[PDB]
């Protein structure tokens, strides 16, 4: 059993000294290797990739001046006037505003927005919580002004919801504002961390696509016009702008490159439906107390919400990933073998010689694939009990009968023809008749009727001379000296006496005839002797007082 | 060397015309292919998958009315009264509040919360910064009211921290509020971008699981009751609700489907410990100046923080991914070969014939696997110096002796028995004695004692007639004419004279005996001639004035 | 065709009973299996991994006392005084502040910051929107104080932008503040969800690296000092701290482990350039009305923004992933075959015997690889029309001539020498002359001149006796009886009469000579008979009234 452990199985191979096959094999191997390497390096499949974790710190610089109205009001807007305390992944810059000062919780006519005019008390319902007007209707219709009327609502009054944003936008100068974005990114699995601002960067820089791609100071107007967006128009109703920071980071020492790439993308739909809150704005309430009453100043602030979208992956060499990829791609190196073996398989077919080659003379010298096929493959059939082989001296090939003999004589069964092997020339270089019979020497079988059809076989398919009449038949089969020599070869001390040697000689004669007429031991083992030859052999070496068993399934 | 480059190696194969083996092979191949294809299409393993980057814009609509108290106060709450300016991935809706107006930074008794009652000055420490009371203790105990006492703290007074949230929740009507969620998602690697609102969507829609799964307008109460949550109860102490937007996006043109799926999940633990801040609330300070003093109004706002969780992947066909997957799965197509080869290997074993087949007659016709095994495999042993083969005319097989001859005669060494090859019938179809000896013709070896055991071998294991006595021995071995014919065959012009031809004849006789009794040249090359036969051969073709070398390791 | 479907191809193999090869094979298989299993379990390659979606709820506890100034002001700071309403992935804690109360929109001298002193009106431009001073310059120079001057700007006055943060930080006590972080994480694909606080956790716990790694209550000072950061120093100008919550979650039931790991990392660059806004701060405006004027209190709040970075993956067993990994690694099990086959290939080379073995006697017994190579591989050359084989009785090997015969006699073409196969001993164990000629029996070819060089071949390369003179030549080639026996063997009933049998005998003699002198039918099929032997054969079996075709390309 240890010897069994100590075994190695190696495949038998046929080395072909073919220029075309070698060329094809090497070309296919080179192609597979080149593609595998290109995929490995282009996609960095040898690298474990980890998503980043990002922190964003934004600082907006800029000052705006507004002059509006009934008295003229001159206002200055600094960061605390147009920015919220948040300075993370999103920062808001106010670009326009509607101000409703001195609101009190009381009854008032709703602002006439979106054709909300009232003509009669039936145009509104009492106690209806209108989120559009942002009040609760009292059910009555009251005059908003001299010309139009609007229902009364309990809300923050004077109610002005629905009024249009100023145009032009009051804080247009925000296009000239700048934002400094500090982005700290980390790959914890790879234990790496960097930031978008490194020592040596000039502080007077402003971002540009080509001149200053790494400058993290962005002018808002430049952001808008880089992607063909009009800051002046968006400033009226507001919008959402995304600043994308892509980190395609290679953390390998020999190829270390972890630098941010900045892009811009409008995130709010320019063509948003009017009822779906187009643009970007929010209502902020400044609460105070005046005249012993709780009052509220409502600022509808329109502006651009800048969303900093930080994304990317960090790739670092990982042996497991490379091993997995190489293992996945290893099977592709069998492409050359598959292709060349398929070529040999298909071109060895006889169909190519009869039809393709005469039509196409260029594909003619590819007939060598038959020699390759025969030096590569050994066909064998299942040695089933019904397997029989018959050879007729008239015919030049052997016939296989794999079907059950249902009474019909073996002579009448057609079967499938198979080629006759070439008896090694090297070894051969040395010095009333039954109705089915056609030679006149066959005799009825002595077997039981149920299996008598097996022995109902003649040496030929058409009438003619019996094969037994040939002197070579006597030399190979009936020659007692030759059979005795063969027996001695196998059994040097065999006793050439007794009824036993005669049975041994009979079996040796059967084997000799089968090998001579079938060549291969595969066919000879399942060959069926003709009745004439079988009975002549038995006459030469008969059985004293027994009945012949006949062919035996060797399996 | 170029010829070497121009080589192709093809495996030698044995084609078996077996119905069962072909059936098994094709069934296994179909199963492997079906599973590989199913995995490829189900998991989209041909697609490169990229995580999305999302931007969320939320707009809350809704109006609430509150009537509380000592004077009756009728208050209206619109978006600016219950929402914060943030409208991104999270939005907060106030559902309840505790108001402490007119706070001044001074000394006051802490609110009696969680059994914080005071009975003596020793129940509290001076200068202790109590974050629960949100003040610094003065070390003294003072009467909070007529019945209970509480220590004095320097804080915003009147201190009311620890008071219970109103019940029912004041802003219960928030269940009727609606939120419009605009979700812009982008796959930058795939250069794709879409949003959850497309042209044609009805604006009066409200989200529903089945009727309106794509409507991005959600009623908060509907959100809560979709997952079996009670908005009325959560509104008292607040909570956190997550609106999950899953983007399972297929970006292939032939299978393009990038649509959001909305789900809801409570994010705050319903059973949070009382000391771990159950629910959701925050304290907001409204600062003002009254009576020449800095005053503060503290609003403890309880509400639902809605967290919009946007996640998903975009898959687009990538040739590299498909190639990698196919390469990974290619090796599985060898399953049929592995299984059928294992069947042939195991069923060819003799163990199955002796035990399994007699017990199980159904597994009997599988004995054909032995023929397959012998047509597929050629066993060979290592040709080591100790390798020897011995054949005894008494025994029917050959014996291998691979162990060193440590003085013990080769006759006495047992070794391991091996089968005798069938001499090709096709080629064969033509026309005082030593103590270890058992034939009476062996003679002591003339070799040095150290290696004399090699030649101490007899033609038989038991007493009997010598193999040399057989006439076939003389015909094959001693026949000078046959050996001369063989020599001429190899060397046509060999000069049949001189002491050289005699040595050539002796070696040819050795080879002839070895081939006759061992058949294979593998065994004959390492076979050991019996002393009797060896010395008879030497007598026929002796050496004039030299000592015989004897067997030579051929390796 | 169905029989074709019912076929199975199995590779022919040579089983080697070698201890070293078996050892190498099993060692390599064990190594490959061990590494594959280690990679599978270490990297959980059998698991589908899904990124988490996280929700963070933060609650800060802590109270601070400040005493500053011209009148002494004693202020208390609770959560509503130093925290913003946001309680999600980021929370801000105020640690220092600069307060500018009672600002009015009017003209004032800018604060003298960063050497902004003015000496003349030419040092500033009118209408210049200075974002540093946060005002619009009027173009005039005015005295900020008695000693220094600064230009006039329309801004919120008194302008104090650029004033240094207080030192020490006013809210130093914030180091003693605590934050409770509730983290709800979910894997939607795996349909799993958990949180960082589970029942049974003690509420008096405070986080520690070793003692309380799972306590989600963190002291800010402890956070800073865990990573060697000084909270007192950072509190002056502020900063950004990241609380990383890593979820390495295994969702398999047998290996379920989904627990958070807390780490800390400073996110703001300690060495940020002075002009790049070092630290963290924001300007918040408190608007009010005083004396009938809109006034503003500007608080420059410096503090630590704590960013909770939640990341991780959830791994759950997936059959497809395991199948893909196993398929990727299957090809690696062919390493043993590749290595051992390469060893056999290289050590069988003759180059190793001539040079390596004499120099290195240790690598000598590896000569057995030649026997393995010959039992494993069968070399065959392409049977092209130019393929010819010639054997000279003088030389001991055969010669291959694969080049076109451009008039030059085949005798003069060198070609490449090839070894002579061993004629199976088993089958052989039985009983004026042309200028190019060197035997005296060759005759000029009768073929057309263009192809006459093919037959211009002699039996030897040097002068000597003709091979035809040997009696074995007559026995094998000229023996009519032997050729007739061979013909009968193939055709038992062949009629031994007529001009046909003579041509059959001539062809059989050609084959017999080719097989005798070339052994293999591969070489014999393309062998070229010497002119002497060819013409002697023709003399024995001549053609009556025709011209001999001569050698025919068998392909
Ligand atoms: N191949 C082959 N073998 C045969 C044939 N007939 C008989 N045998 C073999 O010869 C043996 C029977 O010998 P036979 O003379 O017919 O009957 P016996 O006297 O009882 O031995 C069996 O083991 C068969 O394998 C035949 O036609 N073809
Ligand atoms: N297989 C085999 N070969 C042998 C045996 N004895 C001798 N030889 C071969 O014969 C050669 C020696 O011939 P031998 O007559 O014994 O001595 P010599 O006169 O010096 O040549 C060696 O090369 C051996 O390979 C044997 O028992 N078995
Ligand atoms: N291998 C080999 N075959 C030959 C040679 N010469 C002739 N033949 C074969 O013999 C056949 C021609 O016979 P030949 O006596 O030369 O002329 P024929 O009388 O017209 O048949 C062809 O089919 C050749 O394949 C030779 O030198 N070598
Ligand atoms: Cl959106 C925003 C961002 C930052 C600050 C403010 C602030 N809040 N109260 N008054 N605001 C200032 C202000 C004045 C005049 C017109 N518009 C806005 C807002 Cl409203
Ligand atoms: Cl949480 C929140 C969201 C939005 C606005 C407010 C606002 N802030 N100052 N007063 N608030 C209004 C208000 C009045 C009465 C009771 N509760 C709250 C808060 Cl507090
Ligand atoms: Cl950053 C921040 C966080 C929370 C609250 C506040 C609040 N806003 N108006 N006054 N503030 C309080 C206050 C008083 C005195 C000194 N500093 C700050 C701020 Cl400013
Ligand atoms: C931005 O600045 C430039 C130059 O300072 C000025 O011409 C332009 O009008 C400014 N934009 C706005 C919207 O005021
Ligand atoms: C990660 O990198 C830092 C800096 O190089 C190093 O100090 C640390 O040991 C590394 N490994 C960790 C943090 O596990
Ligand atoms: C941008 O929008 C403004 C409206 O505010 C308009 O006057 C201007 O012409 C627009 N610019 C372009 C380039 O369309
Ligand atoms: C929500 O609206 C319905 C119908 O308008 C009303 O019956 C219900 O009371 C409202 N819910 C609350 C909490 O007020
Ligand atoms: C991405 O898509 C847009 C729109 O189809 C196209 O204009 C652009 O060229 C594409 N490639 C990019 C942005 O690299
Ligand atoms: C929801 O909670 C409220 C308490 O505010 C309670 O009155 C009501 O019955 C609850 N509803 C359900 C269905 O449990
Ligand atoms: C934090 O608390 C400890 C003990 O209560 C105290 O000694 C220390 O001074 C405090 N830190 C600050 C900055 O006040
Ligand atoms: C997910 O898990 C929950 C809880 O175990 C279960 O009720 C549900 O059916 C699962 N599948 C889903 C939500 O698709
Ligand atoms: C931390 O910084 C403060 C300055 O506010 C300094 O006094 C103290 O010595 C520093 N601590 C250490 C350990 O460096
Ligand atoms: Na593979
Ligand atoms: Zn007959
Ligand atoms: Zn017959
Ligand atoms: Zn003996
Ligand atoms: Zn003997
Ligand atoms: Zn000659
Ligand atoms: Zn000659």
């Amino acid at each position: 059993s240890w010897n069994d452990v100590f075994q190695y199985e190696t495949n038998k191979v046929t080395r072909i000294q073919s220029v075309n096959y070698g060329t094809i094999k090497w070309i296919l191997h080179m192609t597979v290797f080149s593609y595998v390497s290109f995929a490995l390096m282009s996609d960095k499949l040898y690298q474990r990739k980890e998503p980043l974790i990002s922190s964003v710190h934004t600082k907006v610089k800029g000052v705006a001046e507004v002059t509006e109205n009934t008295k003229l009001v001159h206002g200055i807007f600094d960061t605390a006037d147009y920015t919220l305390p948040l300075q993370g992944n999103s920062f808001f810059v106010m670009t326009n505003y509607l101000k409703s000062e001195g609101q009190e919780q009381k009854l008032c006519p709703e602002y006439p927005s979106r054709g909300k005019q009232c003509h009669s008390d039936q145009g509104c319902i009492k106690g209806w919580m209108d989120p559009q007007s942002k009040g609760i209707q009292t059910g009555r219709c009251i005059p908003y002004d001299q010309k139009r009327k609007t229902c009364e609502i309990f809300a923050w009054c004077p109610a002005e919801e629905g009024k249009e944003a100023p145009r032009p936008a009051l804080l247009r100068s925000a296009e000239n504002f700048t934002v400094l974005i500090k982005n700290n990114i980390d790959f914890p699995g790879h234990n790496y961390t960097t930031r978008n601002i490194l020592p040596g960067m000039n502080i007077s820089c402003t971002f540009h696509k080509t001149w200053n791609p790494q400058c993290p100071i962005f002018r808002l107007g430049d952001i808008f016009q880089e992607i063909g967006e009009n800051f002046t128009e968006v400033a009226v109703q507001g919008g959402i702008m995304g600043i994308e920071i892509y980190w395609d980071c290679n953390l390998d020492s020999w190829s270390h490159r972890c630098q941010p790439k900045y892009s811009f993308r409008r995130l709010d739909d320019k063509y948003t439906n009017e009822s779906l809150f187009p643009g970007y704005n929010f209502r902020y309430a400044k609460y105070y107390k005046e005249n012993g009453m709780e009052k509220r100043t409502l600022i509808k602030a329109f502006g651009v919400r800048f969303d900093i979208l930080v994304f990317g992956t960090g790739g670092k060499f990982d042996i497991i990933q490379l091993v997995v990829y190489i293992g996945s791609t290893l099977s592709y190196f069998g492409l050359a073998t598959v292709c060349i073996d398929l070529i040999i398989n298909t071109y060895a077919s006889t169909c190519c010689r009869s039809r393709v080659y005469p039509s196409c003379k260029c594909c003619e010298p590819c007939a060598v694939n038959e020699y390759y096929y025969r030096k590569k493959c050994e066909p064998i059939v299942e040695p089933k009990p019904t397997l029989k082989y018959v050879s007729f001296v008239d015919e030049p090939h052997i016939w296989m009968v794999d079907q059950q003999l249902l009474g019909k004589s073996l002579q009448d069964v057609k079967g499938q023809e198979v080629p006759r092997p070439q008896t090694d020339f090297l070894e051969l270089s040395r010095l009333d008749s039954p109705d089915w019979c056609q030679c006149g020497n066959c005799l009825p079988s002595q077997l039981p009727e149920n299996r008598r059809a097996l022995e109902e076989l003649c040496c030929r398919r058409k009438p003619g001379q019996c094969i037994t009449t040939s002197e070579l038949f006597s030399k190979i089969v009936l020659s007692r000296e030759a059979l005795q020599l063969l027996l001695l070869y196998q059994e040097p001390l065999l006793a050439l006496e007794g009824e036993a040697i005669n049975s041994k000689l009979r079996h040796c004669a059967y084997r000799s005839y089968a090998t001579w007429r079938f060549v291969s031991q595969d066919m000879a083992d399942f060959a069926i002797l003709p009745s004439c030859c079988r009975w002549k052999i038995r006459k030469e070496f008969p059985k004293t007082q027994g009945q012949y068993s006949g062919f035996k399934y060797p399996y």
